[PDB]
């Protein structure tokens, strides 16, 4: 399997662009940034809200904990390559300490609304507007030969007050290379594409479109995790119960994959449940014929069949968002 679009972008670019292991970061000054309060974490990092002590501007400080070398360079190089792109979080500086305690990434400030409280307030047009803005980020990173791999509500920061959208946390992002076998342990369970669930390792940018599709279904149908599995195996079962098992079998046959007999039985046999069955009076105002059509073109087993981000932008569902953008 090879990406339908932007498959050879990294080949055409110099080795330095995509060879992140050979990256010699230019460290800034840790003194220029004070850490104020933790909004951060404990996976591969801690995120805080701080200020730039040279202009008093707020910023986001991400401190990398027990996450050794490869990954850090990888995230830094992808961020530098994308800085300036439409709706891509902006890496302002990269600092550390002279003596020991290591890594810290500085970002432009971002101001969120726990997506769980925001999504219910979104109107039909707001969803169209924000998904379209997210589409600009993915088409840009993809055209730059980069896969995000962790698209989910938490990583799509939305400042509704300012109608601003930022795709954050590129810690799981990677450069795309034709035929390369990637790690499938990426994304968050509910947004994992079928490829990752059946171990199809030579995936591509289309993985992000499946994640986007899961978010979209979740937003228009008012069903937060649209595909709510309990584990990686049960995630595939939940997907099969909606898309149907006939399409799953076609996909496996095409890419020559055979499921673990215990997983195959677990998935079983299911008919395709039409998208209209998730519609109700609660989400009615968000559903339309075009919204169902768009979603249908994103949530396809076969990654090669899914709409690319660019093609997604021209779907009729966005025609209004697109027009307003003219002058
Ligand atoms: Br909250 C938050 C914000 Br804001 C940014 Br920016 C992040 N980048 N990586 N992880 C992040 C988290 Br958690």
């Amino acid at each position: 399997s090879k990406a339908r679009v932007y498959a050879d972008v990294n080949v055409l670019r110099p080795k330095e662009y995509w060879d992140y292991e050979a990256l010699t970061v230019q460290w800034g000054e840790q003194d220029d940034y004070e850490v104020v309060r933790k909004v951060g974490r404990g996976k591969y990092s801690e995120v805080f809200e701080g200020i730039n002590v040279n202009n008093n501007e707020k910023c986001i400080i991400k401190i990398l904990k027990p996450v050794k070398k490869k990954k850090i360079k990888r995230e830094i190089k992808i961020l530098q390559n994308l800085c300036g792109g439409p709706n891509i979080v902006k890496l302002l500086d990269i600092v550390r300490d002279q003596h020991s305690k290591t890594p810290s990434l500085i970002f432009e400030y971002v101001n969120n609304t726990d997506f769980k409280v925001l999504y219910p307030t979104l109107t039909d047009y707001d969803i169209r507007y924000y998904i379209y803005e997210l589409l600009k980020a993915l088409d840009y990173c993809h055209s730059q030969g980069i896969m995000h791999r962790d698209v989910k509500p938490h990583n799509v920061m939305i400042d509704h007050e300012l109608r601003k959208l930022r795709l954050i946390d590129w810690g799981l992002a990677e450069f795309y290379h034709p035929g390369k076998e990637y790690n499938v342990r990426v994304a968050s369970r509910y947004f994992k594409g079928p490829e990752l669930l059946v171990d199809l390792q030579d995936y591509d940018y289309s993985l992000d479109m499946w994640s986007l599709g899961c978010m979209f279904a979740g937003m228009i149908f008012r069903k937060e995790p649209f595909f709510y599995g309990h584990d990686n195996h049960d995630q595939l079962v939940k997907i099969a119960k909606v898309l149907g098992t006939d399409g799953l079998n076609v996909y496996l046959n095409k890419y020559r994959i055979e499921l673990d007999p215990q997983l195959e039985a677990l998935v079983g046999r299911h008919s395709r449940k039409p998208w209209l069955k998730f519609m109700n009076a609660d989400n009615q105002h968000l559903v339309s014929p075009e919204a169902i059509d768009f979603l249908d073109k994103l949530l396809r087993y076969d990654h090669q069949e899914r709409l690319t981000a660019l093609e997604a932008m021209t779907h009729p569902y966005f025609q209004q968002v697109r027009a307003a953008e003219n002058s």
